[PDB]
């Protein structure tokens, strides 16, 4: 896996901010694309742009192609068995809103349980919330151990015979945590639950098997795997997806619309109001080709070596804390002794380095961490154990620096 | 208003289709971007695409930049009055389905009326439904007379002082009808109600100001005023939108976030969960000054001038029926007399030319018809006479062709 070959591919890398050669290092935020991705959408709106499902003509045929030929990428990407099961919609906050509303409005009463975790973005944890409001249910958090991770027994205890979702993350954005999804899985169907996984954070770095890990519902966004912004895809049981009314009406989704009463069509357009996101789409298979050529598990090999080597270098820094496990999928979130996350961030830019500073919309995990905000910095395929090592002088430079302005005070 | 020098910018349109030039009819479906779009699209991945109210790093400030400029522009575009009013959807049917939300979720009791039109799109249709069907209220339609259009009067006497919810939209996909939306607004105004406007079909075709029309909501689409897919507008009144639970939750539309409870943020920001459209809103923000530095006014004469062509060439056809008013926003829905549409739309294809045909989303229009199905022809500013002429040369040949297979039948 030549990593030149790839950082060759992503012009947004070759360029300089604020004087410094930029690293980026908030692709937990986003991701950057290659020039295959932007040149997919370029060749749509340049050669067969024209929306799909309705005009019966060469361009509409093309354009209908390119994206159901993406939903086929996305199935064989993730392993579903049917493409009724890929739903596409605005992003895995879109997605895991979908199974809080159907779930919600249809399967929810007082005393049915829904159960998630302390490390969830806001994404799954607000629609649960909300979810619970609407219907009268109770809403359970499973504890954490103290470096992060998820025991099993907590989650046995946690879920009762009265559970009817568990909503947990694949991989955590702050820790950096990679959730016992399979076996999470197995403990809500003994409890009688389905299991909505959101992989927002897995997806773009690691193989998904849906299969393997029998996951009920799967929530991925575009724009973190190399993809263009707007999309991403909701993933359901089949079975599931068939007894779920539609989050959205318009067209698209109709068979038979009357005054009063309308029919809905067949999975997976029952759930694709309007006129769907189609240069999007084809530009995530296009995103998807790209990492299937590079292999996603050298992918997880390169950013394991570099969360290895970016663990071993901040215990090379004395006054840094690091949040989380050991084992992680390679993004650290930190602080640093008596600097400000935000100004450690502002400091790193200066230097054209790009992380993250906030509470990255955790703030459950914040609180839990006692602390009111974090600096973090996230890799992925087109970063360098260079960067990692600009990164950690950098931090090492910041501190000396307000040490020798902490000194400057009379 | 140089019509070449604008169909230069279009490099779509320079393409053959089945051996004939590319006339592309369907602009009501989706319409072709210029090279500006495209090259906003690229300029925004290769060089400074990242999250925006995330990061608070140098691209993640040019991103937050371009996207928040993006909504200025509409603001200005629509001259709605803040930037608080201007969200940011998926399209005109998420839109549509938000006001659905949150009115259903909140303002509609039984007794309570929702009146929608004949004409109305599929996307302003089935929100109410379900609205109505959630909580109890009662589903009205305004009545059509016979040329298409919708009589003041009808509104008035449709309209009730039990009446929340007038939907209705500006410009209709089928008929070509503008609707008399300002007096609409006044009556629904008069009787204490909203006005939902589906302005999908008028905000790509000519000026839209918000506050001459006095629309409590205004909905777009991106896809059809030359911007990218997967990106539309809800324009709501500031006061309405104070009110108005959002329709989707997590990251982006919090403030505080509790193990059971949230806050909000201020507008817009409430309305838009996840992260959001990044590069196609910049995109449509560059769609905006396209048009405008064509002038919106510019392209209402351009196709005032290709439709009133259009109906005196269709008129110079024996046995075609066109439906819909003589005034109109330029597209033209009609049948063949003993041809199928479907069959029209296909020898059309064969001449290079792109039309729709089936029902558009509107089935209940269909059924008041008196026809199954139709076949649409939709003009935009990169459309000539000469294509109209195409049009209609090909009409003439389809009907000759299958008069001369009728014969041939022994
Ligand atoms: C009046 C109107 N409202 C709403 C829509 C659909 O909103 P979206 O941008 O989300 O698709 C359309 C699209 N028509 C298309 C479907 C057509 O002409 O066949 C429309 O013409
Ligand atoms: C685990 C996880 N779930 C869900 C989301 C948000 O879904 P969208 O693709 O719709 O934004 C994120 C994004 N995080 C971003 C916000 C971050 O790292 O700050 C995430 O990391």
């Amino acid at each position: 896996m030549n990593i030149t070959d790839i950082r060759e591919q992503f012009p947004i890398l070759h360029q300089q901010v604020n004087g410094h050669d930029l690293v980026y290092l908030d692709s937990a935020a986003t991701s950057q694309k290659p020039r295959a991705v932007i040149e997919t959408l370029d060749k749509y709106y340049n050669q067969y742009n024209s929306n799909v499902h309705r005009g019966v003509h060469t361009l509409g045929t093309r354009a209908t192609d390119g994206y159901e030929g993406a939903r086929e990428k996305v199935r064989k990407f993730i392993n579903a068995k049917s493409m009724a099961e890929i739903i596409f919609t605005k992003g895995t906050t879109t997605s895991l809103n979908m199974v809080a509303l159907s779930y919600a409005r249809a399967n929810l009463k007082p005393g049915d349980e829904v159960v998630i975790t302390y490390m969830e973005h806001h994404a799954n944890i607000i629609p649960w919330q909300q979810a619970v409001k609407a219907t009268g249910a109770t809403l359970k958090y499973i504890p954490l151990q103290e470096d992060g991770t998820i025991s099993l027994e907590d989650v046995r205890e946690t879920v009762t015979s009265n559970t009817k979702i568990v909503a947990v993350s694949h991989v955590s954005n702050v820790l950096g945590t990679v959730n016992p999804i399979k076996e999470m899985a197995k403990i809500a169907h003994d409890n009688g639950a389905v299991i909505v996984v959101d992989g927002a954070q897995s997806t773009p770095h690691m193989k998904i098997d849906v299969q393997d890990l029998d996951c009920d519902f799967f929530a991925l966004s575009s724009h973190k795997m190399c993809g263009p912004t707007g999309v991403g895809v909701l993933y359901g049981k089949k079975a599931l997806l068939e007894n779920m009314e539609p989050a959205e009406f318009g067209g698209e989704m109709i068979d038979f619309v009357g005054l009063y009463e309308s029919t809905w069509k067949e999975l997976p357009w029952k759930f694709e109001a309007g006129t769907p996101i189609i240069a999007g789409a084809i530009g995530l298979g296009a995103a998807i080709d790209f990492l299937e050529e590079i292999g996603l598990d050298e992918i997880s090999r390169h950013e394991h070596k570099l969360a290895a080597y970016a663990l071993e270098r901040f215990r090379q820094l004395d006054g840094v804390t690091v949040y989380g496990p050991e084992e992680r999928a390679g993004l650290v979130t930190f602080n640093l002794d008596d600097v400000h996350p935000h100004d450690v961030a502002t400091v790193l830019d200066a230097e054209g380095i790009a992380v993250r500073a906030g509470h990255h919309c955790a703030q459950p995990l914040m609180k839990w961490l006692d602390v009111t905000a974090t600096a973090r910095a996230s890799f992925y395929l087109y970063n360098t154990e260079e960067e990692i090592d600009k990164l950690v002088e950098a931090l090492q430079k910041t501190k000396e620096y307000f040490t020798n302005v902490f000194v400057d005070l009379e």
